[PDB]
């Protein structure tokens, strides 16, 4: 239909060149669904990540109409501050008009300046947008752009192309068998219900129920720190000399699948997805992080699970469809 390819950047990153002005000023944003706000940088930025991304200047842009309105975001890791602006935003073949975007003034801190993309594209609820500004899908939609109220994402493995966002629209080759389906819990994240994580049959974590979000932007299999260590344990990896979550290469061939039931359905995980080869080393591909909400600790299934499974985003019935990737 609609289709944005994304660059694989070492099965870490996962990012697309959109326009923004007219005529289209270039930007690479990282394809976040854990998110929902579009920013990039701007000429008001003199921060350190600042100096070496590419940064929006608003004089070249014919279409750009400004406000008086400020946004902040607070990310994983890094963060930035600056102003609300609209103009026309090229996504997927798309002519996104009236697009409300953040402009950065400050890129604080050193995070930013190793990224490989310049800003961030939101995916998300409008709920979870920063000064709530409406987000780029729900501004396509509203606008009658897309004849179907949901987009697909498909990521590649082992640094290839292919990686798609496919807006509007389902494409079957990307996928074996059927869809299944399962409602959004909480509407903000594009956050689901795991009925439990278990390996050889039995349940080493989760055992019952635990909340879990959907996140092209997170590149590890995230968890709360205590269940990741029996995870970690049960896959025996160990922490090394410095810090790492080290797994021998040679376990990729006898250790088990770790399933992931999620509506009564199982989605196994492969060893060769959930270890990850640095070539000369393999590293566990499970994180321990707490996230606190008010649903408590939240699981992210990250770039490590998208990976296994092409998967529908569902605006119309809040709902996330997944099948084996193809």
């Amino acid at each position: 239909v609609d289709e944005q390819p994304l660059e694989n950047y070492l099965d870490m990153e996962y990012f697309g060149t959109i326009g923004i002005g007219t005529p289209a000023q270039d930007f690479t944003v990282v394809f976040d669904t854990g998110s929902s706000n579009l920013w990039v940088p701007s000429v008001y930025c003199s921060s350190l990540a600042c100096t070496n991304h590419n940064r929006f200047n608003p004089e070249d842009s014919s279409t750009y109409q400004s406000t008086s309105e400020t946004v902040s975001i607070t990310y994983g890791t890094g963060s930035m501050t600056g102003i609300l602006g609209y103009d026309t935003v090229q996504v997927g073949g798309i002519s996104d008009t009236n697009q409300i975007f953040g402009l950065s003034e400050t890129e604080p801190g050193s995070f930013l300046y190793y990224a490989p993309f310049d800003g961030i594209l939101g995916l998300a609820y409008p709920s979870i947008s920063s000064s709530g500004a409406t987000p780029v899908f729900d501004n396509i939609w509203n606008q009658g752009l897309v004849s179907q109220d949901l987009f697909s994402v498909y990521l590649s493995a082992d640094d290839q192309s292919g990686s798609v966002v496919i807006f509007g629209g389902i494409d079957s080759s990307y996928y074996t068998g059927s869809l299944n389906w399962v409602p959004v819990t909480v509407e903000g994240y594009w956050q689901i219900t795991v009925d439990s994580i278990t390996m050889n049959g039995e349940a080493i974590a989760c055992a019952e129920g635990c909340q879990a979000i959907v996140d092209t932007g997170t590149s590890l299999l995230t968890g709360p720190t205590s269940p990741i260590a029996n995870i970690q344990s049960d896959i025996g990896a160990s922490e090394n000399s410095d810090g790492d979550m080290v797994v021998s290469c040679s376990a990729i061939s006898s250790l088990p699948d770790i399933v992931f039931t999620i509506n009564g359905v199982q989605y196994p995980v492969p060893p060769s997805a959930y270890i990850l080869q640095s070539e000369g080393s393999c590293i566990s591909g499970f994180q321990g992080m707490n996230l606190p909400t008010e649903s408590g600790e939240l699981w992210i299934l990250g770039d490590v699970f998208i990976r296994q499974y092409f998967t529908v985003f569902d605006r119309a019935n809040n709902q996330v469809g997944l099948a084996p990737v193809a």
